[PDB]
């Protein structure tokens, strides 16, 4: 899913903002999983249009959707932030991000 | 998710218009297991607007809907109708109620 | 689901093009179980007109869409096949069937 410097990048991501935890391996593997009780190609993890692709068929859900859901979209976000080399410190600077690109 | 008003009148609606059995507090608890389990979160089932949504959300799949899905929907009708203090004897009469106002 | 007729042109059918391995019942079991899990009334496996409202319902998801998706699509249009009396060989045959009947409108 990610490079080996890709992968560095995501472990220094913060999963709350001011937190100490941060992303791992496994936060991928559970996306990946994720996508799959949801009947979406966890193949798209692999690429920032795929990342963009998955973001767009989950949004409509967001407005409804449960911590789980909510939670599979903030770490989808993350993923299309560091294919897309840009730099965030946590989750919510990922989640701006989407919604500046989105407006714009 | 209900008061104790509320509640009250939730187990005086019968599940079939006609019928002998009425609601119980574990159709609520089912319905907020089934919306964790759709990815929808059971929170919504509070208030009348968070019903509204979760109709909403539920209506498109009502067509082709499992026997599940329209159990699912059936009980968030009544608990809406039980938010906005309309008075149903039963299960149609709340859906009933429903179609003519989303006519309006 | 099929008739016993139905079921004997079922098992003939291919799962893949020129390939050895055939459709069996247990596929029909799956794709009904698999139906529930997507909150789909899975009585609609019967008809050639349930069929066809399962594959519009499904088919906004397929772009995107997970392997076990595309499969259950995939068995489903071929029972749809199946239940209008189309002969297809293969998976590939009945998806291709289909898209030239939605093509004569």
């Amino acid at each position: 899913v990610l490079s080996g410097g890709e992968l560095d990048k995501w472990e220094k991501i913060r999963l709350r903002p001011g937190g100490k935890k941060q992303y791992k391996l496994k936060h991928i593997v559970w996306a990946s999983r994720e996508l799959e009780r949801f009947a979406v190609n966890p193949g798209l993890l692999e690429t920032s249009e795929g990342c963009r692709q998955i973001l767009g068929r989950l949004q409509p859900s967001l407005q409804t959707g449960s911590e789980e859901l909510r939670s599979l979209y903030n770490t989808i976000a993350v993923l299309y932030c560091v294919h897309q080399r840009i730099d965030v410190k946590d989750t919510k600077e990922a989640l701006d991000k989407i919604e500046e690109e989105q407006n714009k």
